[PDB]
């Protein structure tokens, strides 16, 4: 039930996730930098964090470990939208949950909007790390 698990540097891959300074990223890009000539290694690594889109930064050696999120995602139809500005959710086993709010940027636009007209909605919620939040919508009939 861990959020993050380990991983070897030299097994990460451009576009695979990893953790930065405590936040989950997609890798993108990856170089050697400066050691001593007998055996070690100094990875730069590149990620945009998977929510945000901040870009982090860190480095580490080929030898050791990272930590790597567990990246997931569920559907679920949308009910109602709150003037708290609260999603109602309404997973595959009928459950509700109501605290995911109207995701930011257009995203969010388009879905108030599909919303305010008469349509069936999937929201695609990202879960990692304690984190949660729609990343995509999708019409359904």
């Amino acid at each position: 039930a861990s959020a993050t698990f380990p991983m070897q540097c030299s097994a990460l891959r451009k576009n695979g996730f990893v953790m930065l300074k405590g936040r989950p990223c997609k890798i993108v890009e990856m170089s050697t930098s400066k050691t001593g000539k007998h055996g070690h290694a100094k990875v730069h690594l590149v990620g945009i964090d998977i929510f945000n889109g901040k870009k982090y930064e860190d480095i580490c050696p080929s030898t050791h470990n990272m930590d790597v999120p567990h990246v997931k995602r569920e559907d679920y139809q949308l009910t109602d939208i709150s003037d708290d500005g609260y999603l109602t959710l309404m997973a595959d086993n009928g459950d509700l949950r109501e605290d995911l709010k109207i995701p930011d940027g257009d995203l969010g636009t388009q879905l108030r909007s599909d919303f305010d007209s008469g349509k069936e909605l999937l929201c695609t919620v990202l879960k990692s790390c304690g984190e949660e939040c729609v990343i995509a919508v999708k019409a359904n009939t």
